[PDB]
């Protein structure tokens, strides 16, 4: 599996040493430097190529502007690099629209962009040298602010990877050392697996020694009633059957919502799929590859949800309770060295077959819920009992709690960082791509 290119693991507030904080601000920056130097021409860099997505010239200066303008904050800088940037790279985009985007979006040049970064990187580094790292680090930490600036850059690197997936592949280079996940062929049987209800406590207490977004935090004990959810995440192989029997051409499987999004993208297969003399091609990071029958399919939520209408019987989506169950049960001491067993950051630099990673297996029976691809669950983001907005960042959540964004969990191949854990809650719009595939529930 892929280790020339290697994510160093988070570590415990308790363990934020100086020079451990060094080496994994060093290897976060380094790894988004890698994935932005593998557009090859800089005019690449004013493309938006997600229509609902900023050009990439605003992402290759996002994840610095935002270490600066959090750490100023604070007050652990006196001043910016470059005060204009800072305010034209500190905020993106969620619409729900391309003509949205498009009337929202002079951008500067790439090499302007990366004298930015290159002095941003400097100037942080140069904070951490000459700042007392007393430990734990904590909440109300000033330090807070950097543990906040790594954990955007990496998810960053993630959001930016489904942006440069978007290219076509003679914009971009593979990196040495990326390496997809083989393909065995045909998945093996999908079987459904009965998952004994229990009761779960959702969220992170406000003492938790590792580094969370404020979304995170809270208190919710809720009981879950048994429910069946299928062995492995629906593959592609499972979802060209779908696609066979016209999924994409009966209403009776969509919604009016759904079916007109499909309509107006002129959708008849995933994004990430092309039909070419008889056969499906399938578009890794960098390369087009035959369709890798076993691994997850990688769909939106209308998408998901349109599956599930073809199965019927009131198949459906987990809720973020029953994934909590399913992936951690009813006890819980986070152990860091526990996000090797999965297909988690960079392990692979793709989506492995199912079950192919024999460590993931959680303890009810179901593979790659964490790891692998993000899973979509039906529920609205919505925020925890004890939920409260933190100084550095007011506005990261609340502004999502609108019933218009679904949630995933578990995190993809690409996932880096804290995010890998158990506490990170994610969320997007339904109709919107990422790493991010589903299984199938029923109740009985
Ligand atoms: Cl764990
Ligand atoms: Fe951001
Ligand atoms: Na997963």
């Amino acid at each position: 599996h892929m280790s020339f290119i290697k994510s160093q693991l988070p570590i415990f507030l308790n363990n934020c040493t100086q020079d451990s904080v060094i080496n994994y601000f060093q290897n976060s920056w380094e790894l988004e430097n890698i994935l932005m130097r593998s557009i090859i021409d800089d005019e690449t860099f004013y493309i938006n190529p997600d229509p609902l997505r900023n050009p990439l010239i605003f992402y290759l200066g996002h994840s610095a502007a935002f270490y600066i303008n959090k750490l100023i904050r604070v007050e652990l800088l006196e001043k910016g690099i470059n005060s204009d940037y800072e305010i034209l790279f500190e905020f993106g985009v969620d619409p729900e629209n391309a003509e949205e985007l498009n009337q929202a979006i002079n951008w500067p040049d790439v090499r302007q962009v990366w004298d930015y970064r290159n002095k941003a990187y400097e100037v942080i580094l140069e904070v951490i040298k000459n700042t007392t790292f007393d430990l734990p680090i904590h909440a109300s930490h000033p330090l807070w602010a950097l543990m906040m600036g790594m954990e955007h850059q990496r998810i960053h690197f993630e959001t930016s990877s489904m942006l440069l997936r978007q290219l076509p592949t003679e914009k971009v280079e593979k990196p040495q050392g990326w390496q997809y996940a083989p393909s065995q062929g045909v998945p093996n049987t999908n079987k459904m697996i009965l998952v004994e209800g229990g009761t779960v406590t959702l969220g992170k207490a406000k003492d938790n020694p590792l580094y969370g977004w404020d979304c995170e935090y809270g208190d919710r004990l809720v009981k879950v009633d048994s429910f069946f959810a299928s062995q492995y995440l629906v593959t592609n192989g499972e979802f060209l059957e779908f696609i066979n029997r016209k999924g994409y051409e009966t209403q009776s499987y969509w919604n009016e919502k759904s079916w007109q999004w499909k309509e107006e993208n002129k959708v008849k297969n995933p994004k990430f799929w092309q039909f070419n003399n008889g056969k499906y091609s399938y578009r890794a990071m960098f390369d087009e590859i035959p369709l890798p029958l076993d691994w997850p399919v990688e769909v939106n939520y209308y998408e998901a949800m349109a599956y599930c209408g073809w199965k019927g019987k009131g198949t459906r989506l987990m809720s973020e309770a029953e994934w909590n169950l399913a992936a951690y049960g009813s006890n819980y001491q986070v152990d860091i060295e526990k996000v090797n067993d999965y297909n988690l950051n960079l392990k692979f630099g793709s989506p492995s077959p199912v079950g192919l990673v024999k460590t993931a297996q959680s303890h009810s029976g179901l593979w790659d819920l964490r790891g692998n691809v993000w899973e979509w669950l039906d529920e609205n983001f919505h925020p925890l009992p004890g939920f409260e907005p933190h100084f550095l960042y007011e506005d990261n959540s609340a502004p999502f709690f609108d019933n218009n964004h679904k949630m995933m969990l578990g995190g993809a191949w690409v996932t880096q960082g804290t995010e890998t854990l158990k506490y990170y809650r994610n969320w997007f719009r339904p109709n919107f791509y990422q790493h991010a595939g589903f299984r199938i529930v029923t109740n009985h």
